[PDB]
DNA sequence: CAGCTCTGTACGTGAGCGATGGACAGCT
DNA sequence: AGCTGTCCATCGCTCAGTACAGAGCTG
């Protein structure tokens, strides 16, 4: 990577971008190598996240990874990951690491209490749900989940991973429906608030 | 049996690498 | 004309979670 070794990138981490009063926190799986290299969220040239963000109207212009620190203030969006360690890919991670991350995640969510905790990836919500709600469903579905983060009013919303690894949703276009519904949910919650 | 859970197989786009070689201009 | 090098268009290839069958388990 411009002359920087994998071995070096393995040791890097990607900072959280979290604040109070967010509408959405996007929870990724863990940093991949390019994220680790850049120090910004979703830099992968083929990752769908920033495309979908724009295509859905969650951003009104096309942003990119370098804009990540602006999201909280301008767009009501922050970022973290279930697991902090950089890996060549998601199956390098162990169950213990995922469960550690889950515990840490829930404490962060309890602290910052966004309106919506967005799991960028079904696999990390499968783990979080078992660990946190004790629920392992036959057929976990995407979209809104029927549980709040414990002790909070923060909702849990699941999307297919923005990674272009999954074949079932081969293009950004095939994921954008979930981003549009996420936008709808945010707008509904703000409506309820305005009207109490 | 029947419902779990656990493990390994199989899967579509599009971005960007290195390799390759066609177009072309500078020089003789 | 003939030779030679750069530029750049293009190619082939690689590669960035999810669904599900079946084996194992256990009530």
């Amino acid at each position: 990577f411009n002359g920087v070794s994998e071995a070096e990138l393995l040791t890097k981490t990607l900072p959280d971008i979290l604040t109070f009063n967010l509408d959405i926190v996007i929870i990724g799986i863990n940093p991949g190598l390019m994220a680790a290299y850049k120090g910004h969220h979703y830099p992968g040239p083929g990752n769908h996240f920033w495309k979908c963000l724009f295509m859905s109207g969650l951003s009104e212009v096309q942003l990119n990874h370098m804009d990540d620190h602006t999201l909280p203030g301008k767009y009501g969006i922050g970022f973290t990951n279930m697991v902090e360690r950089t890996t060549p890919g998601s199956k390098d991670l162990s169950s213990k690491e995922f469960r550690e991350g889950g515990r840490i995640l829930v404490q962060k969510l309890q602290k910052y209490q966004p309106r919506i905790a967005v799991f960028n990836g079904k696999c990390i919500y499968e783990i979080f749900s078992k660990e946190v709600f004790g629920v392992k469903v036959k057929n976990l579905e995407f979209g809104l989940q029927p549980h709040k983060i414990p002790d909070t009013e923060t909702l849990c919303y699941v999307m297919p991973s923005s990674s272009a690894r999954c074949a079932q949703f081969p293009r950004a276009q095939d994921k954008v429906h979930y981003y549009i519904k996420l936008k709808d949910l945010r707008d509904q919650l703000k409506g309820i608030e305005r009207n109490m």
